């Protein structure tokens, strides 16, 4: 999943 910081949930979402 990697870093999912580009929506709202900046984590691996």
């Amino acid at each position: 999943v990697g870093v999912c910081c580009g929506y709202k949930l900046c984590h691996p979402c």
